[PDB]
């Protein structure tokens, strides 16, 4: 049917870019393209990557004697480093252990797992990987209110401590099901993508926030006015993202949108940043630019492909270790120091 | 002998600027100049005032049905509106009830009292006026380490819930080292007051400050310096949520409170206008000024489409490159 | 063990870029990569190079009748041209004559030799090459104060006339020892990289400046506030560098950071600039931008690989000759004239 990698092993991650080409060797071409690809000719995916060169880190003298500490807290969860796992569908395309494998890596590492509504694994399978670890549940806005009630109940029953409401549903130049949604779509026509609204409104955000009983992050924000509207509608977090360039084409690199959003949010709610994080330097730059944590996506999936949970763990370990080095060089003892970094504005962009 | 005003009465505050001239009629000349005056020819005091015209508010549509609510919280304490009382010395120059009067107005209103290092009332006198209300103690850095340890113990025993370390006086200027010494021994969150440069904010936080208090002390210290409000955004962007920000120096209107919040302050501190209210009516006069700011802020919230203090933190400001003369 | 080149000969240096590929042919692959490589994917090494195109030289009419003179003075040492040798570890990776070979080229040319704490040559070997020439000693900040006392004593005993305190210790996508540090680390656990603080503080600078009995340059400065802090802590010089892009990744090209630092230093102490100097035009641009001298690194090492001391000398000679031509074209009679040059701001960057 679909011959996903099944090997479990640690990997020596020197950088995350090479994981893409390495994964291409073990992942079936179709599944690999699904994971790696983006809208149009990928210009906005390239923009997500090149945006990091727009603001450059300065090395700075230390002001504290202690060894660097990457730990932080979000929504009262203490986590080992300022990154969490982004919600990503169909991990089975990368590895036979699928979302259970990712959840194991995330829980063992000591951060938060985001569960896609479109998970290929059952929650029971994921739960076994999580082994008590914190988890957030990502949902789409259903056209049918009953389906929103259903998924919100599922999330709470599954011990979710936040909801991630993704603003965009579903663009470029599927071997298994989705048990988590099928659980409540069975016997309805919707269970036989189109069940969700293509785009959410402030009214949608207000409905989910009122009925979730959990803090709601609105994911896919790129414009500061949307951030303000979302918070006024009852969002408890803003998740700055263009979903790894998988949706709107010929849009800005995600990092370029972050400061304007952070300035408008002005501490009202936590900010999660994603779309293009590949290096420890990127984590630091996002924090310096107003994010509280970043979310990791494709690199963790490529690690999963290459080594199951241990491969995914290796990627998380890479980010933590690289971040520590960046902290040393920038004179930062802790995650809060990173939030205070001055960045060099590079008007020349990528080619310098 | 000094004949300070002694009457206690509410006053109809239409604007705070007029309180200065009105207070000049009742406060002895020497004391009044001490309160109203600033360094040099007062150009930086004027700059504190004119800076508010550099960033202008937009009227905007509402997105919530509820009436405005000015309440906020700082360091876990719920307060009626996003402003506190600044530490000011020698309130007896303004009114016979001195700091007890101001403390009464502040506690009756429902916000935080800052107690100056150079208060003319005893703690017992101030405590009576506070009636259990929250208070923060402002200190200068003593050259003697034991005097610092003693003042910090005294503050904590007197029920202080924060320490305000004023950067400019005692040592005439503080260093990161000084901040570290105070933060390490206080048992309370320490605000560093008098910050105008973002690198100082970063150094202070790294040295152990639990808050940054953006201030030029109402233009009473360095002359030919920027208006305090112009320094706020750069500091806020560098602090980047690490610790709460108190802003002061020039707040005269509800619009100023809104603009400070939109620019990264958590609360502002009020100074001269409250003292002028005290001169004019004792605690009830000072209360009248706090009430004015609360009511004026409520109007500004309505007009900007803001239901609560958080909405204020999200406002967009119009950049006015023309400055005061437009 | 390690088959370093040993031939001694002059080389016809047409440009320094070609010396890299030429050296790659004679230097063992491992040692060559150590010398040539930089952090991440080398984007910041490329930035060091491309930064030179951000400020362009104007040809200008002459105002003096005399022939150009490249001589200058720093810390009262008169030197033949406004460049010195940067401190670089393990010259034996390039050539069997190692640091003695470099020191000979530098001393014969008539400039200052910087001695890395991580030299592969003994001081006695280096001294023979130096033959009385001026030398500065580069140190790292030891965690153990005794080790700092030791190296400061070594430097003075070796006739050093300045200390170079490198701010960063030890990042990318060793056949011999270090006799200079082993001399005082022997019998301690440290002698059996981790002995130094990862990053220095102003307090560290103050300690070294108070106990050195010599002017102390703080090396690795890229931010003006660090320059001010370093000077207030007792530094007698600022050495603007990102260590040839070998430390912090996704940082600015070193030359782009120089004017802001020079403006803050405001003549208080001399400035040494390095990281990417490849041409006489670069020396001129650095001087026009506030440096007193530049330091040369990789090109001198590649020359050493290709021809021992005579090869290294050829590179120094190339820079002096090329600088002279630049002086003629810019209407400059002397090094001071270079400090007064107007540069053309190029907002387009490298691709123009
Ligand atoms: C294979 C793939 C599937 C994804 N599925 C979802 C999804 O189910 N829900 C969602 O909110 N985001 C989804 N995302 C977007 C991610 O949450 C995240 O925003 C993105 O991976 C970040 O970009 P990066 O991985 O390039 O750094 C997916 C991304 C990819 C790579
Ligand atoms: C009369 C006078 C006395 C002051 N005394 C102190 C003091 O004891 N300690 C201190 O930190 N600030 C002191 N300040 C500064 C205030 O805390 C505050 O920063 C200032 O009043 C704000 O400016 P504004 O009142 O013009 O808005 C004083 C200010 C004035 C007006
Ligand atoms: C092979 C290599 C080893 C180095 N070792 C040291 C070192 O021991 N101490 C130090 O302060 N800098 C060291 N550096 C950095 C240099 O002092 C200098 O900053 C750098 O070579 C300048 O960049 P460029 O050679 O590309 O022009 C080293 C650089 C390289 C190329």
């Amino acid at each position: 049917e679909y011959n996903a990698p099944s090997e479990i092993k640690y990997i020596d991650v020197v950088n995350t870019y090479d994981l893409e080409e390495e994964a291409s060797k073990v992942v079936p071409h179709g599944g690999f393209n699904y994971i790696a690809g983006a809208s149009g000719d990928e210009w906005t995916k390239r923009a997500n990557d090149r945006a990091w060169k727009h603001k450059l880190l300065y090395p700075r003298l230390a002001q504290d004697v202690e060894a660097p500490d990457t730990s932080t807290e979000i929504l009262g969860h203490k986590i080992k480093a300022p990154f969490i796992m982004a919600p990503i569908a169909a991990h089975g395309l990368a590895h036979t252990t699928k979302e259970a494998g990712t959840a194991r890596a995330v829980s063992e590492f000591g951060t938060i797992m985001s569960i896609s509504a479109y998970s290929g694994a059952t929650f029971e399978e994921i739960s076994e990987g999580l082994n008590g670890g914190p988890r957030w549940f990502q949902i789409y806005m259903a056209k049918d209110d009953q389906q929103n009630r259903d998924i919100l109940d599922e999330a709470k029953s599954d011990g979710a401590t936040a909801i991630i409401l993704t603003a965009d549903s579903t663009n470029r130049d599927y071997p298994f099901g989705m048990p988590i949604v099928q659980r409540y779509l069975r016997g309805t026509a919707e269970g036989m993508y189109g069940a969700s609204k293509q785009k959410i409104s402030p009214r949608d955000i207000e409905e989910i926030a009122g009925h979730s009983g959990l803090p709601v992050f609105v994911k896919g924000i790129q414009h500061p006015e949307d951030a303000d509207m979302a918070i006024k509608r009852g969002a408890s977090g803003i998740w700055v993202s263009n979903h790894g360039a998988r949706q709107l084409y010929e849009a800005p690199g995600s990092f370029d949108t972050l400061p304007a959003i952070a300035e408008r949010v002005n501490k009202r709610v936590p900010i999660v940043f994603d779309s293009g994080v590949r290096r420890g330097e990127h984590v630091a730059k996002a924090l310096a630019s107003g994010a509280d944590v970043v979310a990791l996506g494709r690199p963790v999936l490529f690690g999963l492909a290459l080594g199951g949970w241990q491969g995914a763990y290796s990627v998380l370990d890479y980010f933590q270790k690289d971040l520590t080095r960046v902290m040393q060089l920038t004179g930062s003892q802790n995650v809060e120091d990173l939030k205070g970094l001055d960045l060099f504005d590079n008007p020349y962009g990528y080619e310098y």
